[PDB]
């Protein structure tokens, strides 16, 4: 029937209806899977979202900047799904940088608090994850991450793009990790996409300049991309996420599927 | 239901009942995909071993070198699936190299007539299939090609290595006519499979040291592979080859899906 | 004391002195560098561009399609620079790709006979001068070749680009037969520069559409590299050319080395 | 004529005569280079270990961690080399990841604070230099860094490869600034040496299982070399590093350049 027909999945990253999370979480539901959902920080306004989607999903707490939450997560998961019940599939749609370190700050002026907060919450928390729930992960299992190719370096992105390299890294060694619990790690990279980590920048919130260097990354995007790029539309990266949580990419792990149009094989 | 339900997909490079291309086919005639099959040289063979797979499917003659069958293929594969009716996907799994460029003869002893010979069969062939193909393509469609990750060079895949690297630029240009269409082009690169395409240096027949250097490419292959490789099972390729022929990666054009175990993202 | 004083070196692919070569023999000779020079098709024209040359150096016929001046090359050079003396390096800057195959034609309608003509000259040649040069080449040794960066698909350069991709696998097959002998092979991955390789599209004879497009494609690369690009400029190329034909990247083999402003490094 | 004559360049990361940083100290002085030297910590035994090299050279104190000394460096140098003369050269050989991050402790086990030190001391301090530094450095100028291949996974290395992939993308944005001032800003991705950053592992000093797995990667860096590669010997790599202080490689920034026998070029 669906594409994730029962499969018990962890998505984590659903803030508002435009997060990456939402549309990952609406997709996997309509594809048949049972859901367990974890936000941060503003959980009333999560829970109201959430609500909307296709289905009922047990919402959990998970600052992944919080060790008590990390230490805690596996149990209260096995709670949400039946004791000897166990998880398929894991999904990190998590990431920050501070204004600081992304933007119109010079790239030099970013303090390494501000990198070291990025770099813990976008990067090193998909290792955090990872060794939370794998214990409770069943073989065939499947651990997606969200990635930004950050092979060559751009305007304003600056230490996100630093982050999303790390992150690169991290899955790698997750991969290794996660072999022994017959596991796949991936990230999935994306083009750019309308959610609140652009609303501020496209919202001309950091001047006019800030606001029209990316218009032309999105435009740019679009012409190197050989099957075009809708930076509104989420759902073709959603669907990407459900095919590696499915048991149809099952040699693939500590890789990267690009789910940007075509846009980094192209040139011009 | 099926993934590939409802698809018409055409099917190339069917030699035996171990070739990666049997296994596409099977796999995607077991998720309700009409196939077309084509084939090379050994046809009434050929029908005798496609007669094995889970449905009846039509048989063409299709030599990649031969000018009238790419002419005459768009019409001869419409008057298999009906007029009116088109192809939503389009598997090419056809390769091959002389023995003069691949196994024991020494990398500069290859003459250029043969290396020309392998690199229109394994490489300049799938722009060919695609130029007579894409017209008889719906929108949404899927190009699917079959690589062995040449990024790097190794001992005896020789010029097939260099065949391969002409591929992956060829696939990226295909992309590009494909995308007018609204159709993706994408390859598989899998890890070494227990074929025709291996079964002379394999079966020892180029020599013991050969034979040797294939041994241990093969051991670190399966021990690289978080999530380990069998050589004795193109199942995981051929669900990779559906997942792409599929609408679960439809914002990936011009790219490369390592079907390995994960292996070309480990050193050791 | 010059970079390359005291090296005999054979440098391939002077036409005109716009030309790479012509720039990389100018500074190696300026860098005390012995040369023995290789000339194609119009050798009476090409001895009146090398008169202009810094110092007199022998000119020597090479067509590599030609199975008779390869057997014959190293006889040649060896009478050229003296008997029981040795090349220190070597520069392949030989390419070819007929109009069929780059520019305004179709990707899809490239002969195959055109292609494999381009493929032969521009990438197999790497591998025939190497088979040619290894055995009167000293331990300590250069083989250098000049790329054009084929990772990703652009507009215009079609086939030139696949052969390109070639090139690249062949110079890491090359620096395995290479290393035998104590020599290095590496490629240039040069930036655009106005030599008679690009004359055509850059004059107009292709047409506005043509033109505007190579025009959008310098501007660009101008634009990403961070320390700029001159496409009238050749001699930062020439100086990377013969930085590796010196003994300062003594651990570098089958490699790239990009000459081309940072260009490739930069999404924009 | 030495390949640095009258270059004014900064060296770091010095604490043996077996460190990277002291053999680039020396073929930069063996190259006329006018060297000021920066050391960390154990100055008193730097400065025994710097008397040892060809010529006198300042020795300033520069803990990359230390926001003071970052913010006085620019000014000592200044003081060092002579007012109204700027650097020509800054190098940058220092890294570190604490034994959480580093060995044998499971990648999972390794805590946040030690991770962020690593990557602080390794990647951001790359940004840190270039950004005290560079508003003394001539045009025409290079900044190069020190790198180990992170583009695939590996044993016992976990986060320092995390690490090294971080400060690939760091350098990527330096070159951007960089570019600004006319300098050029390079890494050096070298293969293992036998310094005080391996002399745990490869001494036993974590057991026999962390010590066999460097041993088979010592030894498998050589066979996949096509020239070869000994771990006791850093001056290809001090070479590499001052043929990018040099006017050798004016077009090269943002880059890798890879000083490692070629291994990463070869599968097996
Ligand atoms: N929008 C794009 O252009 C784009 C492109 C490629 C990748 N991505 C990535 O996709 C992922 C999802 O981002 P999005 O674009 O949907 O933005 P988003 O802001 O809608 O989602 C990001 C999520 O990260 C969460 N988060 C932040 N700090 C956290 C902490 N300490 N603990 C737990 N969660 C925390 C936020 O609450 C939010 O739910 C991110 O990794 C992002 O980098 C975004
Ligand atoms: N098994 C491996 O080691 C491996 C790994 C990665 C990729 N591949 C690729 O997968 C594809 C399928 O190969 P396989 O491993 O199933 O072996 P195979 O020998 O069964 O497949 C090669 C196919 O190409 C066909 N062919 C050869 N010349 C042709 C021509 N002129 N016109 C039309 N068809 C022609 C053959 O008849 C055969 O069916 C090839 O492209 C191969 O390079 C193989
Ligand atoms: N101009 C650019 O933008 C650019 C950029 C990157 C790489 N390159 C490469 O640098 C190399 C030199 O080209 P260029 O820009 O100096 O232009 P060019 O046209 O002046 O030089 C190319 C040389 O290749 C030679 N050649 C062609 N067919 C041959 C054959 N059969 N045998 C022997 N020699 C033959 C030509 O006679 C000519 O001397 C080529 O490989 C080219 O692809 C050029
Ligand atoms: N040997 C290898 O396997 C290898 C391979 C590739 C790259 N590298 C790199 O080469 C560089 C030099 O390493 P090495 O092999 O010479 O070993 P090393 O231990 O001699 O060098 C590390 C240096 O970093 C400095 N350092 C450490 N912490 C510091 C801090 N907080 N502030 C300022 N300086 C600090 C020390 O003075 C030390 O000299 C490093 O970036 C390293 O990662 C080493
Ligand atoms: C609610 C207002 N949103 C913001 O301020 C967000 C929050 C923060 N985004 C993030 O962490 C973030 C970015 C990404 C994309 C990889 N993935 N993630 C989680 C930055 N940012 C912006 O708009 C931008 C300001 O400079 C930019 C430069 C480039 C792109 C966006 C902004
Ligand atoms: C039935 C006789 N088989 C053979 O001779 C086959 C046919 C031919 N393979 C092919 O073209 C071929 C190889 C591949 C894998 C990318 N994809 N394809 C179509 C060569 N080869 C061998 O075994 C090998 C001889 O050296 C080798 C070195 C490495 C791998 C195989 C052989
Ligand atoms: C003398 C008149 N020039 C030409 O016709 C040349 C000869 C031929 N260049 C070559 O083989 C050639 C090109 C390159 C760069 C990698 N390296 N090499 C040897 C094509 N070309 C053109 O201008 C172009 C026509 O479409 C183009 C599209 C892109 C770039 C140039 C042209
Ligand atoms: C003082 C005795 N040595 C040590 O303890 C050193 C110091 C620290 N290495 C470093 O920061 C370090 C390592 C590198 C190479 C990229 N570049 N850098 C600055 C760890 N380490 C070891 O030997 C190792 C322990 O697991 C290992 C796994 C792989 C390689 C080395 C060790």
């Amino acid at each position: 029937t669906g594409l994730l027909d029962g499969k018990r999945i962890l998505v984590s990253g659903i803030i508002t209806d435009s997060s990456i999370a939402f549309h990952i979480a609406r997709v996997a539901q309509e594809q048949g899977a049972q859901l367990v959902l974890t936000g941060f920080d503003r959980l009333r306004l999560i829970q109201r979202i959430t609500d909307r989607l296709p289905a009922k999903a047990p919402l959990l707490e998970l600052d992944v900047q919080n060790e008590e939450h990390l230490a805690s997560l596996a149990g209260r998961v096995t709670e949400a799904i039946g004791a000897g019940n166990k998880l398929d599939g894991v999904v990190h749609s998590i990431g920050f940088m501070p204004q600081t370190g992304m933007g119109i700050n010079p790239f030099f002026d970013a303090p390494y608090a501000d990198v070291s907060k990025g770099i813990h919450i976008s990067a090193y928390s998909y290792a955090s994850m990872a060794k939370a729930l794998l214990p409770i992960m069943n073989p065939g299992g499947s651990i997606v991450g969200m990635d930004f190719d950050p092979s060559r370096a751009m305007p304003a992105y600056n230490w996100m793009t630093v982050a999303k390299s790390a992150l690169e890294s991290v899955n790698r060694f997750v991969a290794r990790e996660a072999g022994k619990y017959g596991v796949r790690s991936n990230l999935v990279a994306a083009g750019p996409i309308r959610t609140l980590a652009m609303s501020a920048i496209v919202g001309g919130a950091l001047g006019e300049e800030a606001g029209a260097q990316i218009q032309l990354l999105e435009e740019g995007w679009d012409q190197r991309a050989p099957i075009g790029w809708n930076m509104k539309d989420a759902t073709p990266v959603a669907k990407t996420v459900c095919a590696l949580l499915s048991d149809w990419l099952p040699a693939t792990t500590g890789d990267i599927i690009y789910a940007d149009g075509g846009a980094h094989t192209q040139l011009l």
